[PDB]
């Protein structure tokens, strides 16, 4: 019915990939979505269009696209929205991409940041 | 004492900086640490090494260095240590201390949920 999307950006490293993997797994652990897919936008795979194709194919209608970046930047303004086809890949015209904000100055950031700090 | 250096990427983009300001503000808000300062490897001041040395003429020789990034990779592997002259800048009798990333910690989990659902 509707299906979460997490996009990563990738690196020739692992440590992305691996991020976004256990970030889908835990999601999926919650028990919140039917759906739950990654997407990196370079070096690895399952890339983004991979991604959204697979959702679809699982019977997603409604695409709802995470950005797991810190901040906006070229990549979730450009690269990736065009990626979605959002900016002048075929989305069938019974489903609609959401693309959602990116995580941002949240105050779990501060949170984590000072347990970090704290080498926990 | 000890400082706090919040460290981040950096972009051409403003959105990379006003991320790293608007935690350290908050975390200057918490009454935590005696001296806060940021730095952004890239394309935009405080560089990591004005952030450091910044932090050492403000009286601290204990300085924890944490890479706001959520995953590993070249720059807080290798680019980030080598400004922190862990592998343009000279330190003192001072200890750089050089934290982990973000990772996927659970409340990353929850932040997620929340913007999934246009929160
Ligand atoms: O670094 C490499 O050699 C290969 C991978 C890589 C490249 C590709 C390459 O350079 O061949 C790539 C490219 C760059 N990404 C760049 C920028 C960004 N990389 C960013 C991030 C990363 N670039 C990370 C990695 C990469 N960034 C990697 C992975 C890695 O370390 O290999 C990360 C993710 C870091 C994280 O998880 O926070 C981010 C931040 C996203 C956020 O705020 O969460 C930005 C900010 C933006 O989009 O303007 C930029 C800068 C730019 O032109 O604006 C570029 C060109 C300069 C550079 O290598 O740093």
């Amino acid at each position: 019915m509707e299906a979460l999307v997490l996009v990563g950006h990738g690196s020739r490293l692992p440590y992305s990939k691996e991020l976004l993997v256990k970030l889908a797994e835990k999601v999926k652990e919650r028990n919140l979505f039917p759906i739950v897919e990654i997407g990196l936008m370079e070096f690895s795979e399952p890339t983004i269009p991979q991604a959204v194709k697979k959702a679809i194919e699982q019977g997603a209608k409604r695409i709802i696209v995470v950005p797991v970046f810190l901040a906006h930047g070229i990549h979730t303004t450009r690269d990736i929205p065009r990626l979605l086809g959002l900016i002048e890949l075929e989305i069938p015209e019974d489903v609609e991409i959401i693309y959602r904000e990116p995580i941002g100055a949240d105050d779990r950031i501060v949170d984590i940041i000072i347990d970090r700090a704290f080498g926990r």
